[PDB]
């Protein structure tokens, strides 16, 4: 029942000379859309606030991965597309299981056929219509890459793979403004999560996100160490330049904010409200500004590099299979 | 030895689609009164400042349960009773085994017959005295359906359900301004209590009330789902404009007090002060004012039936069955 | 490796009615002097600003006990003699190992025939050193009790009791200005200490003391159900009018001052100050001014009565007979 | 997996009477370089604002050790070593495994023969270049005590002794102003790396320094109760006269910089600032001014002579062999 900080990773004898030496890319085969990945699998989150065009410039230039947040038109894609054509390869356009999210999932894959991913992405992912969703999905574009989720355990992420789905998003609650494991008081221990839905998803030769929980780089890298093919990232991205959410200058500090999907802040902009029945499961947070991502990102992959060198990883394929956690 | 803190529910494959789907309401039938019971099983707590007849009001449109404090007159009882005979079946009337408290009790239920539940609650259920008085209640009013509590432990639960309550209310210690531990070490985890305590109950045909503990929704899922038939908040309660307790204004900021019954606050006002051989076993905090309580009652509802959501139940009678606790 | 916070007592069924039917004296017979005691066993500690002759007066109320600070003259002792006659019963007079305070010791003795106690203190019990002493003194006044310590474990209480010392005192770095642990790393979990120790005792028909790390009235009660027959106080007992310490009134508010023994503060006013080979194993802190210790005593008992009415404890000797620890 | 606030020592009985009867020198022979030491080994760290020669001169009149850190130019050391002849025998020259750093303690070595230890330290000791490395030092200079580190676990105890360090410096990550851990994942608690590579260090005859972590007199303590022959100590040494470190005085209170060796502050200073491909692994803090080290030496020294009564042991050589640990909530 572990989560990150429950654990650190051993090192070992290794033969690198540098941290230069190491490459973080990865390459995948997917089991279902059968196409092919290579890039430095870390995923800006599809939040408001941290899936944004101007985020995905930034982790282009560094071979990471965009997961777009679902509230821009296909005019903003189609902007977007013209004038950073070179930046498509590592974006997935998301979806939730309404009609409605459906119909313009596909008007951007239509007219943007260099987006060759898709995130499907739902609070429960342990619910039938998902499941039927997903199956939905992979039907009506066979050769795209499919993400979906959230589950936590190994029999969903099967059913999720056999169902159509290449790379399962694993996390129920760990993220740094959810409030649904005080709302709900469900969920699963993040670390544990990754171990058990990684060996689930690779025993059908599919892949795996561990998406949320992450807030340094010794996270990321323990996450990819319990086995997880991605890491996806909300709060650590949330807060610069680039990112979505209001600035605001107040008491001579610099903020931005950051908020759940499901708090009340995203539900009054995209929902009209918060429906009777239901309770917000985020909340909303003011970051202290973090200036240009750029700096980010070389801090999460300069740890990231460390971590190999110290457990003799010469390559990010080598980092789980060499990873021996101590227990703190 | 558990917690609410101790334990997250693991989701499970749902062919629910919708929170709005959950039916929170159940339907009890009781073991010695034999009468039958129907409503949203999360019962105000007896306390001056919670179980007040403002609270029981908006309790009641939503189907909540309200254990009245002991501290009305015949006349504001037969004034609310006249104003709000639809609310009538949604109550109890306290007492503790003091002879005068039983007096009060007994001429309230002979002047408002629609009375149909008697909460009989003290700290010590552990009592042969407290025993005898739960036998001599069920003698003297053989129809109505009595709580009684509080105790933490199995053989407790039995001898209170064979000596004529029907409902037994566990808890000694968990309580958001109860001092009880610090002041005497005494007490049982709440979660472990709750588990135990059902058990023994539920083997008789009788039924518990988880009182006390709960700081957030998801912990009245938890104690649901550890197959408590109902539960019992003060502290979420507290500090709304219906909840009891003074309106301070201070420092630009709004509060309102909320106290244990066994504070120095609560002794002073209704002992006249804290007698030589006692000490206080409860605390006076202040509240932060949380406005009308219909807010926080959404929140709570709309917490649980998510949980249900995700763990595949259908209606509340589902939760326990459908429960599976990770330790964290 | 317990200490009191990692335990609760388990109530039980009990035939107690009333908090005031509880009687928390005991009576003893001690091993080696053949002396007999009855009062309340707490025990104010003989540090310079606890056990002091203001202290005693008050608790002598009670029916507790002083062991008296090593720092008064003997004039200070014959005064207090004088005018509180009725007193001198439940007072120990203290000392350390060097020939000055046998000295002193044995002047307040022969001068003061009612005092029957002697508290022999160390910081290190385990000494061959303090063992000769304790069988000195032992000689000496072969019909005074005798409370040496400290100590932590078995063996030594045995040594101890064997060498003379009727009551031992246990606990090595526990105490709220303690810094021994930090200093020297050396310890020992106070509520195992107890258990063990107690044990130990018990089999050659001693007694002991729990001797620091009570911070509630519930920690009192702890120690006693583990099978203490004392329980000695330092910080529960600092910062009110009857304990010593400056009175220090700054920026509205005041406060105490309340030091280890072994701190700067106490090596300047009673050594040359701090010899270079030692280090302090004390602190200072000023504690919030606290009034009258009466009410402070009455919050001790009575939280120790409700222990007692909640396991079916009719007088304090069935305490630890009577409790069961959970674990939390 | 014990870190120090895990566990306690046990006290036992004893036949000593007083703390000033605790002798804390310790006297070794060293596997590899065959030489001797006595003294109370306590280390400075390697640290530029710890491993001073002011420092250096101070625990000099106590007996206890300086690893000097790598930044002193060479006229600075015969400077040192000119005014300070008698506090040459408990210095270590320090070096990391890059040819200029080689060379350059080549040169101090060559140039004050009165240095006989030598400290090799990188962040990364499992790195089979690392290993390459102590060889040639032994190699180049065979008859001086050589202190290899860091590393956690015994297998990496055990290669760089066979490969000809004397001294293992155990400690990933547990330092007071280290961010490995936060920066990598990389780690294991201090007080079971102690245990077992001191087990693997003292199987061959070696022996080890416990590097970091050490917040108080007790975890010296328990570090040495564990098997530790030496503990090195930066955060409690920061912050002193002789310490280095800006002197800051703000809003009336006085304040010294202390900040990792990883730090985007020693990179600023000592490298061109931080290379692209790497992270900082150090943070900055800004302690509270502590005045001359010679207290918090007696503090410590006085912490440990306590210890050893409660334990029964005469000597610091018999601490370990009396240590029973308990662990604790
Ligand atoms: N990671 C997260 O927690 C995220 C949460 N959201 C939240 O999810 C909810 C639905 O989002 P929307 O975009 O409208 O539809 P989606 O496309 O995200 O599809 C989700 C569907 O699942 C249903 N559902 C069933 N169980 C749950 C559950 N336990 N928690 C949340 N939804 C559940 C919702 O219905 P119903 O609401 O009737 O129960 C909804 O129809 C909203 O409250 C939204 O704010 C959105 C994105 C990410
Ligand atoms: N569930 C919990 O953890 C707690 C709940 N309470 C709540 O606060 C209220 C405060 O009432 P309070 O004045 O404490 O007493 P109660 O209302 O519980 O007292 C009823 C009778 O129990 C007796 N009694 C015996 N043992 C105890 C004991 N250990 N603690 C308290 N009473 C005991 C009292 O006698 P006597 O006073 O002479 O001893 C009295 O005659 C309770 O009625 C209950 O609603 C209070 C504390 C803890
Ligand atoms: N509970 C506590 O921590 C108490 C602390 N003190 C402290 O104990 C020390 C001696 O007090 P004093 O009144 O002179 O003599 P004491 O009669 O209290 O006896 C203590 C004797 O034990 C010796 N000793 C051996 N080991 C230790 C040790 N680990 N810690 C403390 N003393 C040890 C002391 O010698 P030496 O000092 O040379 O080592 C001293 O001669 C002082 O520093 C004093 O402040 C006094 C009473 C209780
Ligand atoms: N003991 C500990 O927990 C730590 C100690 N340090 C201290 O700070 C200094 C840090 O300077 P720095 O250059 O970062 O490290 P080093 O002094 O340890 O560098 C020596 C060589 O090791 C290489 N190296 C391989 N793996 C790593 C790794 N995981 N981390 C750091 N270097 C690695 C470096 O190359 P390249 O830089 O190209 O990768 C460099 O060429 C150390 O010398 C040490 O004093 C720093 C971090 C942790
Ligand atoms: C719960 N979880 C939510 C909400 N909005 C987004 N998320 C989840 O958090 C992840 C990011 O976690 P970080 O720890 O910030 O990296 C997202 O990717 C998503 O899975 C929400 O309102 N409630
Ligand atoms: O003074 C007190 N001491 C201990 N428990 C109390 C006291 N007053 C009320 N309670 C208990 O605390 C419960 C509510 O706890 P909450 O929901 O955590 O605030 C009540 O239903 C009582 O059982
Ligand atoms: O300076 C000291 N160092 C360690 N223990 C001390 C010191 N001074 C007093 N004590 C102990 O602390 C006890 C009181 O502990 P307390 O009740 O937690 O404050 C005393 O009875 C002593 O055993
Ligand atoms: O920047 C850093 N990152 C990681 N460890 C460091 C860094 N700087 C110094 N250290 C280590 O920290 C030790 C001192 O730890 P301390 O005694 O807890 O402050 C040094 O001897 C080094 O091993």
């Amino acid at each position: 029942s572990l989560d990150f900080k429950d654990v650190l990773l051993r090192p070992k004898r290794s033969t690198l000379k540098s941290r230069s030496e190491v490459d973080l890319t990865r390459s995948f085969s997917f089991r279902n859309s059968k196409q092919t990945y290579s890039g430095v699998p870390i995923i800006a989150a599809n939040m408001d606030t941290v899936g944004t065009f101007e985020m995905a410039k930034v982790l282009c230039k560094f071979s990471l991965f965009t997961a777009v947040h679902k509230h821009y038109s296909l005019v903003q894609w189609q902007e977007f597309a013209g004038q950073n054509p070179d930046c498509l390869e590592h974006l997935a356009a998301s979806s939730g299981t309404g009609s409605s999210d459906f119909e313009q999932l596909e008007q951007i894959l239509e007219a943007i056929p260099q987006v060759k991913y898709i995130c499907l992405d739902v609070a429960n992912g342990y619910s039938e219509h998902f499941v039927e969703f997903v199956k939905d999905v992979r039907k009506r574009f066979p050769q795209h890459t499919i993400m979906a989720g959230n589950v936590v355990t190994g029999e969903m992420v099967e059913e999720l793979i056999l169902s159509g789905a290449d790379i399962i998003k694993v996390g129920i609650g760990p993220g740094s403004v959810c409030t649904t494991r005080k709302k709900t008081g469900v969920g699963y221990p993040q670390l544990s999560a990754v171990m058990e839905c990684a060996d689930a998803a690779h025993g059908l030769k599919g892949h795996i996100i561990s998406d949320g929980g992450c807030s340094c780089p010794g996270d990321v890298a323990k996450a990819f160490g319990a086995g997880a093919d991605f890491v996806m990232l909300g709060g650590m991205l949330a807060g610069h330049s680039e990112s979505g959410g209001e600035l605001i200058e107040r008491d001579g500090k610099k903020y931005k904010l950051f908020y759940g999907m499901s708090s009340e802040m995203a539900m009054k902009k995209y929902a009209g409200g918060v429906a009777e029945y239901r309770a917000s499961e985020g909340k909303t947070v003011e970051v202290p500004f973090k200036g240009d991502v750029e700096h980010t990102i070389r801090d999460i992959l300069g740890g990231i590099r460390s971590t190999c060198t110290y457990v003799g990883a010469a390559k990010l394929k080598e980092l789980s299979r060499r990873t021996t956690f101590i227990r703190v």
